[PDB]
């Protein structure tokens, strides 16, 4: 009713061990969210285009042209790690687990509150206005994480958060030749428009039954369930220069020191072994026969165009190429007690060893005359095209049917936890911004609106906005995120990586005297793991 | 709902005589809690140090520094006696009782009214906020009791009460090297900061399920059990001058007066017994053999030092050190038309006779040659160090193997109840500050929060604090303490000590013309009690 | 039979994970023992007197002097904790785990093998000659730990490991006065014999049934249940200025900084509370009453005489006094590759807060004039006895009823594991030698003898030793050490300290190029603990 809630608020993460080494941890989050009123209650079609930026030969990757459906709908997001795991529990996880898996998702709103605003200002209750809650169920509507613009909620379960505004591309058209700076005229800069064949509106109210919540109801969102695969928490070291059997060392060193070292005591064009290089003697490390290759080389700072511009192509892992940077606010773990918009940043360098350096590549011709001369060599430091900047490993392309990698790490707490498997023909082998991709069906996201608050004088016929009276919503959002995880074992006599607190990284997890929050960046790959 | 009452005050302590002598006495006590919105809804981490006064050479005792975490939670204290027993029930236990058993402890919040105010000034009722309340029943959180700052709820059962803000201790060191008023130089006095692997943060949010209690629902802790030793009402008197049989009066007096003795006809050095001077002949009171040892000395204002400074060490029974010194205000006793911010106190000088009195103690020289020369015996008014100021029974520690103690009696009304066993591998035998001491598991601290009532200007980005409406709540609380007492048993011809009223403290029980009222202390421990 | 195997070989550690957070850690451990023949078959009365070094006056502490039976048997002890953990294993159960239960222990002998030497020399098998075992299992004998003199089985399982030569005290008596550097005579300095009450002369073949093991039988020592307490491995920082609720801080900081800091707003004259000194006004931190008191002060370098010399009086906690000092040689940790007979050292700094800065401590008046005067006050820094670095804290005792110690941590991997109970009417409280302590019945020891092996020529009627055929043993022995353990939860926001490898500790796990191993020492109780 007016006066009983409908809800507990809930935010442990509770660790249930089971035997066989199975544990199961269930994490709760509850938060407050606050919401506007829409600024408009129409659907835009806006286009974005900053033709002054572009016009200046160079600025290609500067492009931020597209068009959008700008909805008066809100959406809410828990696709981050911060979400569900403090520190201390992520340090848990990260150091005594070696696999994950995702099992379930549920999420509840309760306790609405809607006010209305009178302008000094007074702010009455609305016991009979509604708040409007859509699910998408069926995932008809197009899927938007908001983890890739840090829009999700907020990470600390005393902090209200707000919900972001939903919106979606629309189709268009654009073509932008690349300059540089000495280009003597004026680039193809143009929007072409919009392809008729390709045009799709969507709206909630077509697609999704909307629940009306008055402030004595409770939306309840039944409990998902996935099926993916396991998230490994190990990371690999071996390149292929470590896969098998080593060599047999003729001479081992007899004084234990610094520069003491052994030696393989036979000729490198007397040894014994398998190469994959037909017409030579020579059996090395660099020569001999590894049975797959681990990691891959990508064209780095490549720009591919599409019937929309032009977009970076994707690298798997990282050695700065690959590795992610991450921008952030005072809601994600920023200090919330800095001033300014500028961002806080870092680089995400994973401990997994599957990149390459391409300053170490060469070719060279197939005959193999060892000293190697400068006519049969193709070196990082070669211009290609007659540019002094570009070498041949920006142009390069190691991947083949031979190549292993590694699915992407979990990013604490600013990185994705699910993502939605394209629906192509053909699917992508992974995903570089989450750790687990729903296979087929994944959970509906979650809109809320503020109904309208109609004046006395509302005449549909009039081409200007509707008057409507100022009015906010204020409810708890709950949420139970369920994973499976194995807990890990020791192999090796050294211990391993861990991470910990220390004088360094200490005041990182404490507030300052101000109430001032942050939440820095933790590294989930730690414990090494045996390759092959 | 909005206008149904959801629960019933009562304030009445029943007495129910089972036969056998054992009675039960439940004490039910209610108040009105009176609760603001917190002052800022973040965690602060505080240091407090008051170097102007410890910079003063001789003021190390004025220490008063430390870090600490500061909460928007709100503590509901009842570990009192006076929130549970008005004068006459406690005349009543103390007059007619013996022992006292801790049975069964519950609570509950109920009839919560929220409003809010708008600036004269409006007060509105806000039907749809919300307090949270959380009950830290696996008892995570630190301990803490409020009754030694006196901050407990109130003790008059018509007077409107508050909780207070809690907090708790983060870990900090300090060092502190102590002086006197004429030492030449700047002794150390710094605060060093904190030790990164001795830091604990804990937040209610994280730890325990917290309800969202609106105007028509109710609030209901299961009732707690208790397993603890009886607390004993009586008192005794013997030390060690009075156990066993007294020596053999050959010369008894035949003319009864005042100042007519007896007389032990037999020389010192020509008696029977059992001495431990296994070296001389003399067989007084002051040698003979008793079984064990009633009391203990202690080093007296002796200040011990450890990673976070200097403590008073404590002291066991008092004799003026042992004797704890209650300081309170107007909710606590004091009388409630008093003017100032000055508080009223009290030293509570026990009846059991356990203590020493140094300046009747004495070391002298193992011959024992009786009449004792000065070079054979040391006094408690020898120099010790030099010091004049400064005898040996201020270093003194007669704490041995037989050494036999009473623990602390209850204090009327400003005492603890109960405390919390120390989690460390050997435990302490008593507490100072309560005499009942939970074992294993005992009562979870209620806190208790107003919810965020944000207006329509609410952004996360912004890092100053968020704006609220001003919100109070007023909520009703109760609570039912069972104990177990005996019924004592005349054994003596002589009557014994009991709690009266008389013309001298009548007016301490009735109130003023004004309304002004107060508590003044009892005495628990009347009745003797024979030792050996 | 000769050519057929009694046993296996195994070093694994299992954890089996149970349900309901509880482990079970199997420990298995084994080793190649190598055993020569005694250097005499007899049983000697030795007494050592280093009176050389003891007449120099202020060389009390160096005292050697004693008596003990030197035995023709060897010992075989596992009473450490690297004989069962590796680097790795200690990191898992020091980093997830939070109490420890000692559950069962057993032990085998197995793969016998004897052999006799000829002098070039030639080792040749005697198929027929026998090793003596014997297991103590009613416990007669006295026990006798070897971990205190570094003598138990080594640290590596790929490394063979010797027993060591079985001894123990016998009954002597000493009187040693002590001196200084500038006493004018000689101090009496005698061994004055034994007393024949309390002569003790025990033997193997009286007490103990020996099997007489040859090249194709198997000992086997059944499993023996411990029943003891768990040691726990959280530490706690808690000491007394940090229990209980913190003072209200009227003034919080506003501009979060370094040198911010909060005041509590109220005199110190004007504050409520409860204090232990009854005659002042004073409410401070370290004034304030306390539940107990968190560790206790003990006379530091202290030596007790006794029947048989001095002694160093053993404190419980340490704050460089308190803190044990391991040496050892090359089985036991030492870089394997070094040479000398130096060992390697090493002080164990505890993480606990429980000892005391006697910098810190002073004594003052009862009157407690705040602004103390030289003759009202005792510091650290004044002559006790006359003696200029002898002062006060030196003979302080405040260990009473109301101390709260913890016990001792286990140390990697030079500590021991159990300790049996005294056999007094009185027992203490803790051990500082080991976590554990058997109550009633525990492990037997095992002890091994090499049989005689005659020539053709022995009468028993010569005073000369008999005439042996050099005879030397290998054997295989085998141990499983079954613990129970309870994996820990996170109860704080912040993470915790943890153990972990860096590049600082990096080659402390890994062998030299030469094959030198080093195990160093790691610190057991890592995470906090909230005591109160």
């Amino acid at each position: 009713g007016v006066g009983i809630s409908t809800g507990t608020f809930n935010n442990q993460t509770e660790f249930k061990f089971l035997e066989n080494g199975w544990v199961e941890i269930t994490a709760n989050s509850s938060r407050l969210v606050h919401l506007n009123m829409p600024e408009s209650e129409n659907y835009r079609r806006v286009v974005v285009n900053n033709m002054d930026k572009t016009a200046v030969n160079g600025n290609m990757a500067l492009d931020d042209i597209h068009a959008q459906i700008v909805t008066p709908w809100s959406l809410v997001d828990a696709n981050a790690w911060g979400v569900w795991f403090n520190p201390g529990d992520w340090q848990l996880i990260v150091n005594t687990m070696s696999e994950l898996h995702l099992v379930s998702f549920e999420q509840e709103i309760f306790n609405v509150v809607l006010k209305t605003v009178s302008e000094t200002k007074v702010y009455n209750n609305d016991l009979t206005a509604s708040l409007m809650v859509a699910l998408d169920s069926n995932n008809t509507m197009p899927f938007t994480p908001a983890a890739m613009r840090s829009e999700t909620l907020g990470f600390y379960p005393w902090k209200p958060t707000i919900p972001t505004p939903w919106r979606y591309y629309f189709q268009w058209d654009r073509t932008l030749i690349p300059s540089h700076t000495g280009t003597s005229g004026t680039p193809t800069n143009i929007y072409h428009g919009t392809d008729p064949d390709d045009v799709q509106f969507y709206t909630i109210e077509n697609s999704v039954p909307v629940h009306l919540l008055r402030t004595g109801d409770e939306f309840a969102t039944g409990t998902f369930f996935f099926d993916c695969k396991p998230c490994r928490l190990t990371h690999t070291w071996q390149t292929n220069r470590a896969l098998g059997l080593p060599p047999f060392l003729n001479s081992l060193p007899q004084s234990e020191g610094a520069t003491n070292f052994g030696d393989i005591g036979v000729q490198q064009d007397k040894r014994r072994g398998v190469t994959q290089m037909g017409n030579t003697n020579y059996i090395t490390e660099a020569t001999i026969m590894r049975p797959a290759e681990v990691g891959y080389s990508a064209p780095y700072y490549s720009f591919e165009a599409s019937t929309q511009g032009p977009f970076k192509t994707p690298i798997a892992a990282g050695r700065a190429d690959g590795n992610p940077r991450y921008a952030f606010g005072r809601q994600h773990g920023q200090k919330t007690t800095t001033t300014g918009e500028t961002p806080e940043r870092f680089t995400y360098i994973a401990h997994q060893d599957t990149g390459r350096y391409p300053e170490g590549d060469w070719i060279q011709n197939i005959n193999f005359n060892l000293p190697v001369t400068n006519d049969n060599v193709l070196l990082p430091t070669d211009p290609i095209g007659g540019k002094t900047g570009i070498n041949y490993t920006n142009i390069f392309n190691t991947y083949g049917p031979l190549t292993a990698l590694n699915n992407v790490p979990p990013v604490y707490p600013n990185g994705q936890i699910w993502d939605k498997e394209f629906d192509t023909d053909l699917k992508p082998r992974l995903h570089v911004n989450a750790p687990f991709v729903c296979q087929n069906n994944c959970p509906g996201q979650l809109f809320v609106k503020v109904a309208p608050n109609l004046t006395n004088e509302y005449d549909p016929d009039a081409s200007a906005n509707m008057s409507r009276i100022v009015t906010y919503s204020d409810f708890w959002w709950k949420g139970k995120l369920v994973f499976k995880a194995k807990l890990r074992a020791s192999h090796t006599w050294n211990p391993i990586q861990q991470m910990s607190i220390n004088v360094d990284n200490q005041f990182n997890y404490v507030p300052s005297n101000i109430g001032g929050m942050k939440i820095v960046y933790e590294k989930s790959q730690l414990a090494p793991r045996k390759l092959y």
